[PDB]
């Protein structure tokens, strides 16, 4: 079960450059996994990060972990992102004005390790995935855009998936539909918000070595890796680098784009 070593190593002096100093960045799904990696990256770049996720103890643990790096600061934002009023209250309690949001929160429910097919799918499961993956992303944007418009300043990064652009047999139809939604939502938002100098982009991860992914049967990852031209799983930090770039001054004329982070897997 081999896979390619990482080949492109960012020197520490560049990895820790203060590119995002004096930025307040809200990250959803940030306690664990890709969201946690995104948060780590923003702290590394001297941003203040709002760690938004469901459980306060889990969120506070990740905040402690990030604040131990001695660079940017992490603050807890415990809420269900699908509950607009709860989200606003949790944001308000930080006292921070967030100029940036990275919408990473998403779920991909399974049953005995496999996606339900559409003809098997419980309407309640569909609705929950829509609520989190799609409406949760709307909610942060609705919460923060009044301020961004007033400031004529802001950055948004949403999370799609290669599965939103073409079929992955790993996921169920709700995941595909919600992640597909993000692509045209992102273009629309880019057009509405662009007059105010706000940029809106999205990332479409492929198969990333988070604990949930890496823990599947070797056969399933092996198949996915075989389908990946670059011959390995992506690392969470590689997704994070794209979120950094899309919110940085070095993507200053890039808006409305969905950039896959997938090593060639499921190109569409």
């Amino acid at each position: 079960h081999h896979h390619m070593e990482l080949t492109e190593i960012t020197p520490e002096s560049l990895r820790l450059r203060p590119s995002h100093k004096e930025r307040n960045v809200l990250i959803t799904g940030a306690a664990r996994g890709i969201g946690r990696a995104i948060a780590q990256a923003f702290v590394e770049r001297s941003a203040t990060v709002g760690i938004c996720d469901l459980n306060l103890a889990d969120v506070a643990r990740t905040c402690e972990e990030l604040n131990g790096l001695g660079l940017g600061r992490a603050v807890p934002i415990a809420c269900d992102v699908s509950d607009y009023d709860a989200l606003v209250a949790a944001i308000d309690d930080t006292g921070l004005v967030f100029d940036t949001v990275v919408n990473n929160a998403g779920i991909s429910p399974k049953h005995n390790g496999v996606a339900h097919k559409v003809w098997e799918m419980a309407p309640d499961e569909w609705r929950r995935v829509v609520d989190v993956n799609l409406t949760g992303t709307f909610n942060t944007i609705r919460a923060l855009t009044p301020g961004m418009v007033e400031a004529r300043r802001g950055w948004i990064v949403n999370t799609s998936s290669v599965a939103g652009k073409t079929y992955s047999p790993i996921v169920a139809c709700h995941y595909a539909a919600t992640k597909s939604a993000i692509i045209g939502f992102t273009k629309h938002l880019a057009a509405e918000l662009g007059p105010y100098s706000i940029r809106v982009n999205a990332m479409a991860p492929g198969r990333i070595a988070t604990p949930m992914v890496a823990g599947v049967a070797p056969e399933v990852n092996a198949e996915q890796v075989k389908l990946t031209p670059m011959a390995r799983l992506g690392q969470p930090a590689e997704v994070a680098d794209v979120a950094l770039w899309l919110t940085s001054t070095e993507s200053s004329f890039v808006t409305g784009q969905t950039v896959d982070v997938a090593g060639g897997l499921y190109m569409a």
